[PDB]
């Protein structure tokens, strides 16, 4: 459940946080609306695990594996088992047009998988974009506390845990975390619902990893889908599809945490910069 | 109200946050449980003002002015009018044994004051400690219906710069000005295991000041009730914590991590501690007494 109040922790022994000696001096670790930006070295996972275990938190993870992308499921699920929310209750929701093609993956205790059969759109943009509709229409409200929504063409390489959980989060796109807002590939046509002008924008968030409480994720995905439908009626398709709309949404509804690109990376394209102490969730070659 | 969901903001023009060039590199700006530590430069007050105005946020500010401490009210209130939550709904709650002694102070629109008549304890320790009981009692009697957040402070203070909605969150504490740079073994926690407020030398995140804490009404109700109950247990065991209510506040916040922590910009004594470079603003400061 998501607790209504602060929980009470047991005695714990860990290093004292030092007010005058911050660990991360190389990156921004809080947004101007006072949401934390999650990097290695900013959190004590022992404290956070206690907080979330005491609420018996259940996390849902949605992933789409339509047409040839079913091939990515084996590695995605096997690595999630090693690295995603270990110790907490996890419900995987695998959306696919080929239920029989879902690999049998052995799950740890307290983890479950549901296979949701869905339509395969012809245009890859429509598959990517129509995730918003499918997530928004999809039982989660009675089953999980948080939803995490990710691409399938990925693997976990390192810890991704309850440090990310919060009412609404987006993830810094790995291609643009160091870029100025004028360079962001936001939709720039005022005719699109995803329009963001050159003098606005905080971050460029990646469409491949967002989430929050079930209620907030439902609102986000419903709003993105609606905006896409308006665009479609107006004869326009945003430059980066679902991601463009995600960015418009998070511009106007500020996320309560932002994840660093540790959580969404492509080592082939981008290497392993000093600023990334861990590479947690990374692109698989395709 | 406290809105159930994220609010939708209008178009705003402001400097872009830069991921690779943080403004504050000199201080910790987030706790290990991912609560912001609020320092000048960490927040854009225009964004926060929008978020909180859109929810028509009402902030209650409690202050005790028992016996001779009514003398502090005029400066406290006049300065609060200049600096505290300006632009938002505010409700001051003055707990006093002398209602007729509360100074007439002209208030801005959307701001009001209630005088709460309470008993005066003989021992200064009890006056300080019984604030927890009194706040908790009034949470049920008044605060839950009247305000969204409560901010609970000492009266022997004045506002000297902005104190606003950047502090609002479910539960917050404030880094005590005497110890923000100290190691946990130098914190003056209650060190006697017999006390409910006991914290051993190998525990503790911060030393929080008893003079400035707050949160949602429901969290403040829980904190103040818990602290009073701990103090009653101590009393029945014939023990009184070294720093009274502050000792219990520290025990409470160790075990119930605050969702924001305020830097000592929000609780300072300039005569005693000067003005270190790390403090770019002095917002709420001790009055000589
Ligand atoms: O045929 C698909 N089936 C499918 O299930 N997807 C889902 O959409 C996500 C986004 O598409 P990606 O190819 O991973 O997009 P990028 O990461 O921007 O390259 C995939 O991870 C996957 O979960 C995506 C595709 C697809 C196939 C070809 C081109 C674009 C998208
Ligand atoms: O006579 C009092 N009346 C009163 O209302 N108070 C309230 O308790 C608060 C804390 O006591 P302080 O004297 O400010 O304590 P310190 O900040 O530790 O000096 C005061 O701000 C005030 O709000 C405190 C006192 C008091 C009087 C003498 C000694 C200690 C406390
Ligand atoms: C420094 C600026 C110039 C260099 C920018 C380098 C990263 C570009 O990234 C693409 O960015 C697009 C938006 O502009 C979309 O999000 C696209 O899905 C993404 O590529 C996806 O994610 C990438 C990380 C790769 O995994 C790529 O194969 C994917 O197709
Ligand atoms: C570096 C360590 C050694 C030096 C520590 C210097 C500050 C000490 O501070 C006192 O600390 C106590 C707890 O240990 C209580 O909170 C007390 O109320 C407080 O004094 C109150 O607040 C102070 C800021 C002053 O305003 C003082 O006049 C007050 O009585
Ligand atoms: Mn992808
Ligand atoms: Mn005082």
């Amino acid at each position: 459940a998501i607790g209504e109040f602060m929980v009470s922790l047991p005695r714990m022994v860990y290093p004292q946080p030092k007010v005058l000696t911050p660990c991360r001096k190389d990156v921004l670790v809080v947004t101007p609306w006072l949401a934390p930006i999650v990097w290695e070295g900013t959190f004590n996972i022992d404290i956070l695990n206690e907080q979330f275990r005491l609420q018996n938190t259940t996390i849902g993870l949605t992933v789409f594996a339509i047409k040839k992308y079913v091939a990515f499921l084996k590695l995605f699920l096997e690595t999630a088992e090693k690295h995603f929310m270990v110790g907490h209750r996890v419900h995987y929701y695998v959306f696919t047009d080929q239920p029989a093609a879902v690999p049998r993956v052995t799950l740890g205790t307290g983890r479950q998988l549901s296979v949701l059969e869905v339509r395969a759109y012809k245009r890859w943009q429509d598959v990517s974009m129509r995730r918003m509709e499918m997530i928004s229409d999809f039982r989660f409200l009675s089953e999980v506390d948080y939803l995490v929504c990710v691409d399938v063409d990925m693997e976990f390489r390192d810890h991704v845990g309850v440090e990310i959980l919060t009412p609404l989060f987006g993830t810094l796109h790995p291609g643009f975390y160091g870029s100025s807002r004028e360079a962001f590939t936001y939709e720039r046509r005022p005719q699109s619902q995803a329009y963001i002008p050159k003098d606005e924008g905080d971050f460029y968030y990646g469409g491949a990893f967002f989430g929050g409480s079930v209620q907030e994720v439902q609102r986000l995905t419903r709003a993105c889908h609606q905006a896409m439908m308006v665009d479609q009626a107006n004869g326009i398709e945003a430059v980066w599809h679902d991601e463009s709309h995600l960015n418009k949404y998070l511009l106007r509804h500020k996320p309560t945490k932002v994840l660093s690109p540790e959580y969404l990376w492509d080592q082939q394209l981008l290497g392993w910069p000093a600023v990334l102490r861990k590479l947690r969730f990374t692109a698989v070659p395709k």
